[PDB]
């Protein structure tokens, strides 16, 4: 397809679930080839089922809360490939108390650091890593959502990692554009996910976004993942520090104003 | 390609520089059947070399300032196509000192009602004609300019035209949005066309933004087009209400702040 | 207070619950000299009183259809007047199906053109009417809506209407800040207003708003006035091209996602 | 004036150039009582001479890295005012090289999570910290910049943390919301002030912006306080989760297309 002899390497492919998942299947089909992350020794086994399953033997462990691994991430990956055409950054993380209830309750300048420490400079991060081996016109996904743009309830401390998110998004397009390497993000809808289960009232927005999205539906990972491999691709060449939305529309709306009917 | 079997009808295809040619040429080649609208008795001739180099003997005359030809349109491509998977609106016109000079100078009330007329209006309501042929996952798309968002020089009148398309997509992706048709829009960088003959400055523009996008360089209907067929295919099937930005980048920074170097 | 030797044209004023009622009283109050405006010599007695109980006795017609009565209405006020320090936008109108249902069923050309032309055009035009008799320092202002930026139901056609009126304002501060006058608009929340009556599903989001506004509440024509008065004023003389919302911060969040609590 | 018996915290007074003297001369000016913090003992001298000059005698220590600091602030505050009205965020921080060249060659985990920790999570930080003692109507205000929604030159890792502090804005808004504590920002223009001193290009950055916004001119220290002052004053009541541009307009354009004159 559209990705043929594009060599990618995906992050956050944890379950089959994963929105990562979905970004991988629709790279694969379109003739990528994959390389794929995991966090702890004890993962290892799941994650080289899953490459294997996309044609893959290419895993490598990276918990993007160490420096030493990312760097060695790419000195392993340096090893089986000399250069790199796409990055999928699909992972997050903020413990459980900054993503319930109240955001003030759960805020503390830990709970802080650490949520945007995984979820926002982890990003920029393995861009800086990877950029020896990228080639001129490699591409970079991350994954957002509409919390980053608009105050959802529970979303709470991970809005602010998200829209630090989308403005890396913005200052490395800048910075590895010369080169040619495009950076964008995907704002994707909600989609049942093991992250998922950290937002409490997920199955209340998810029911919401059904209702009162223009599509009057819900996204999936083939959906998100189809527009991970336009944006890896050529056919996205002019697009960057670009935030997508794949939400059925619902950003674009103000919904839920029917009262009681 | 990701197109096989659409059945998709362009405007706004006026020369081998258009938007519109290279939109029609990237769904071709993703193997979409086109149909195309000219302007005028006189340019018949030409439209039909162009539709006839894409494989296709369906052309229509479409002066959107006129409802007749519009319900016309339709009426006659009907008789050939049971069902209509694409539009692209391509299109648009405000008089010469509309787009030149200062924004009030150049403001009369005909002027204003013109250009909305035939820039705006012209794509909901090809929308609200089209909608009896449409079928279910039918995606529409039309094309913007980062004039919508943000004050351009000489863009004037045709700026606040751009904003209400803008508006229009997020209005039509709600109405037609229950039946399951997508409505999306192209912000496209500048591009050296036939309309781009009206924007004094277009080649100061021009340079601008090769000088100091992120990618360093402008794009072209080529680019433009790949992510025409994108957003007309079921691979965006997620996205509606969308105003994509397809300008290297652009819109997304503040350039030309050095100081003469 | 600080709007002293301030001359204020309002527009708009239609009865004791109009935004620019609320305007008013707040520019008075800060010390502003006012004048008005009224539709049709049938409310010429209702707008003298009004004037009257604001110290005022410039009363003049103006319908924004006219371009006799935009020169007409700038003839009239120099003759009392020698300069102009603020202007107030406050007017707007669609046909009842062009704002009632379907976004589509209710689109015809020419309700798209009176939306645009009455709730749109008319601020620039009265802009470009008032500019000889403008101050350097004057100040504009107009309202819109959220309508403009994201779908609201009912809304339709003013949405378009309201998003050409947003970037209106940016083109219009652009062309008159050299000279130093500024240009803003207000995006006011729900009003119960007698143009609020156009909007079937006004209580609907009336009762949204107040639920789910970070503030719980909804907004008054005291609260959008004091924002008038600042825009007006020279507290606000750093800024131009500017929407600010007066909507208890509706605008900002994503609301209404609890599931029959 | 507007803010008579108001008491309100001021941090972030560094110099007679600093934006928060501004803020300070406006708030003053409408009749509000002010206090002030000050970072490091070495400091206290020149802040107690300009609270003084303020007719103020109330003057506490707060370095924002440090929790005991923001807690003793507001035990302090306590022992003299029974309650808060306002409190004026107008502080930040990100290392040399973080602010220098290119985005990526500055990165670093260290300079990422000191530039969120002082200029973003200080706020809400700060807000948590004051709630007990704030008021009903109180009102919070944080100081942003443009470099938050598009890519400026050296900004870099800032854009970054100021996004994240805009994204608080949002959720500070609703959390403190229903109590009544309305929360905003605003994003002001390039003013030649202490920090500056760490954006090289500065100067070039300031005259692009008297050259190219709408007003043809740079803003000033008493432009934001004037706009400080009404955002934290009951003619703002209306107005929460807003982040308002004080910078002549500049942020609505797209400047720096005439080439070469
Ligand atoms: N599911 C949704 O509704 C939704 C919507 C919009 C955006 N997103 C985003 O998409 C991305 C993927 O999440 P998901 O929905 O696929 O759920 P997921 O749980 O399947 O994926 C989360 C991933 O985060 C990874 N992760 C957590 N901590 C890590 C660390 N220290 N180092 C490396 N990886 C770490 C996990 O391994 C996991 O693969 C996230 O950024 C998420 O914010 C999700
Ligand atoms: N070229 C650029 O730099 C640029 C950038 C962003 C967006 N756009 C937009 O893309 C679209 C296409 O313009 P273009 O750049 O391809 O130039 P173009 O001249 O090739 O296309 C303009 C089209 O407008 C059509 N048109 C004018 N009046 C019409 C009417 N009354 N009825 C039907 N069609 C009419 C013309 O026939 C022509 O096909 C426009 O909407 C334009 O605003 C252009
Ligand atoms: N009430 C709300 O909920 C709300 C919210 C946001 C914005 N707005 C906007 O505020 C503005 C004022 O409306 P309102 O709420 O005060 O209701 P309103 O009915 O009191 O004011 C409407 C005004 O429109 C004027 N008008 C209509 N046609 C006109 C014409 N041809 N020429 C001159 N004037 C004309 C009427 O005379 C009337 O004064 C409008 O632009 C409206 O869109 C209203
Ligand atoms: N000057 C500009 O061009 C501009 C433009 C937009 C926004 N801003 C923002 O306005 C705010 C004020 O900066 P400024 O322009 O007045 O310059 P400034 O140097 O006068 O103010 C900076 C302040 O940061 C404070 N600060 C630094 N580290 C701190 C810490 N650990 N704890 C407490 N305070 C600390 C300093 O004490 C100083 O008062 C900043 O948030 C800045 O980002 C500035
Ligand atoms: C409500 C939509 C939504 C957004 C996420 O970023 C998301 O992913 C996370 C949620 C909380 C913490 C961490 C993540 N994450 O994987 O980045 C899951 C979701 F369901
Ligand atoms: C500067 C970028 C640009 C934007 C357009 O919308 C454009 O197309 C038009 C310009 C003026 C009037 C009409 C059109 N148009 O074809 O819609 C051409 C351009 F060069
Ligand atoms: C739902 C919020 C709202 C927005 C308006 O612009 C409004 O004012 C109008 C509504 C329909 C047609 C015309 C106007 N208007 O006075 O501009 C009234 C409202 F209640
Ligand atoms: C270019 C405009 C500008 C923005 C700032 O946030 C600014 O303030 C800082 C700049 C770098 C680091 C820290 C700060 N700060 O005081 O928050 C100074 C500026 F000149």
């Amino acid at each position: 397809g559209f990705l043929d002899g594009k060599r990618i390497l995906l992050t956050g492919l944890l379950s089959n679930r994963s929105i990562a998942y979905g970004i991988a299947k629709a790279c694969k089909r379109e003739g990528a080839e994959l390389a794929f992350t995991y966090v702890g020794d004890r993962f290892k086994d799941r994650i080289t089922e899953f490459a294997a399953e996309f044609g893959s033997e290419l895993v490598f462990p990276c918990d993007v809360a160490d420096d030493a691994q990312i760097d060695a991430l790419f000195a392993s990956l340096k090893t089986h490939w000399d250069s790199l055409d796409g990055l999928v950054h699909s992972i997050g993380f903020a413990p459980r108390e900054a993503i319930a209830g109240d955001f003030l309750d759960g805020l503390t300048r830990e709970n802080f650091r650490i949520a945007h420490d995984i979820s926002a400079y982890s990003f920029p991060a393995l861009a800086k890593a990877a950029l020896p081996m990228l080639s001129d016109d490699a591409s970079l996904l991350t994954l957002s959502y509409l919390g980053a743009e608009r105050a959802i309830p529970n979303y709470n401390t991970m809005g602010l990692a998200k829209a630090a998110l989308e403005a890396s998004v913005r200052y490395l397009a800048v910075s590895l554009g010369a080169k040619g390497v495009r950076v964008n993000a995907i704002s994707a809808g909600p989609i049942k996910t093991l992250a998922a289960s950290g937002i409490k009232s997920f199955g209340k927005i998810l029911d919401f976004v059904e209702s009162n999205s223009p599509l009057k539906r819900n996204v999936t990972i083939e959906q998100v993942g189809n527009a991970g491999a336009f944006l890896l691709s050529d056919l996205a060449s002019g697009v960057t520090a670009e935030v997508m939305h794949v939400d059925s529309g619902f950003n674009a709306v103000v919904g839920g104003m029917a009262g009681l009917e």
